[PDB]
């Protein structure tokens, strides 16, 4: 039976329409916490911009975090796994974005920066997602840092164009306007493996919840994958069960369906 739950944040815990966590989600996570389920966040965001989970954090309901798509995982104050991107590939992405005239965010362990932020950053990251303004640094400076994740605001055509230049990185999206790039193998599936290794939980005892392309590997990898009802068709197809949309009690209904609560 299920022992560990892995939740994506945007479109799975937090509504893109209200920017809040549905009340029935908070009630379901309280009831699962008291039943002894372990509750984990699994997000493409780095810790520095997780600014929308205080309801669950102040209720002490989260047992650990998979951040940066699995490239930085921690339980309490303890880092259990982290990675960095090959410097050649950080430099190639900085050069490609600078040439194309698009912004890119560069995330280090303890710093986050943005290069040449433009309308796509202001429109999507700040006006819509409500992320705090990230400090600007030049592409040259960023190209030289030890980077755990890059977030280029590139289209799918542009991503296919830069691909040859980031030969070993993973790339995926939780929103259509930008993509997150991590080192080889660092996906939320790797995150689930590191968190259950720490707790002695088997893969056959996990359940994941997601709405986006960057959740597909953890929807297929967990023993039971739950897609949100408003997710695109390929995310639904990677799941074992499609629940109601997020703002129609999707999380609570899924957890009640399985008997988690
Ligand atoms: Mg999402």
């Amino acid at each position: 039976m299920t022992k560990a739950l892995f939740f994506d944040i945007a479109g799975t815990l937090v509504s893109f329409e209200t920017h809040r966590i549905p009340s029935s989600t908070i009630e379901a996570l309280e009831a699962a916490h008291a039943k002894g389920l372990k509750i984990f966040i699994a997000t493409g965001r780095p810790k520095a911009i997780i600014n929308n989970l205080s309801e669950l954090q102040d209720r002490n309901l989260i047992d650990g975090y998979i951040t940066m798509n699995g490239a930085y995982c921690f339980v309490g104050e303890e880092v259990i796994y982290k990675s960095a991107i090959p410097q050649e590939e950080v430099k190639a992405m900085a050069a490609f974005c600078e040439k194309k005239g698009v912004p890119c965010i560069f995330v280090e362990e303890h710093n986050i920066s943005v290069c040449q932020p433009n309308e796509m950053v202001k429109k999507i990251f700040y006006d819509f997602l409500h992320v705090n303004v990230i400090p600007t640094v030049s592409f040259e400076e960023a190209s030289n840092k030890e980077v755990i994740q890059m977030t280029p605001f590139i289209t799918e055509e542009e991503e296919k164009e830069v691909l040859p230049s980031i030969p070993t990185c993973e790339i995926g999206r939780w929103y259509p306007a930008f993509a997150d790039v991590t080192a080889k193998g660092d996906t939320k599936q790797k995150g689930i493996d590191e968190i259950i290794r720490h707790f002695g939980i088997k893969l056959e005892e996990t359940m994941s919840f997601g709405d986006g392309g960057n959740d597909i590997s953890m929807l297929r990898h967990a023993a039971i994958g739950v897609a949100m009802g408003q997710a695109k068709e390929d995310v639904k197809a990677a799941a074992d069960y499609v629940t109601a949309p997020i703002d129609e009690d999707g999380i609570s209904k899924a957890m009640k369906h399985f008997g988690i609560i």
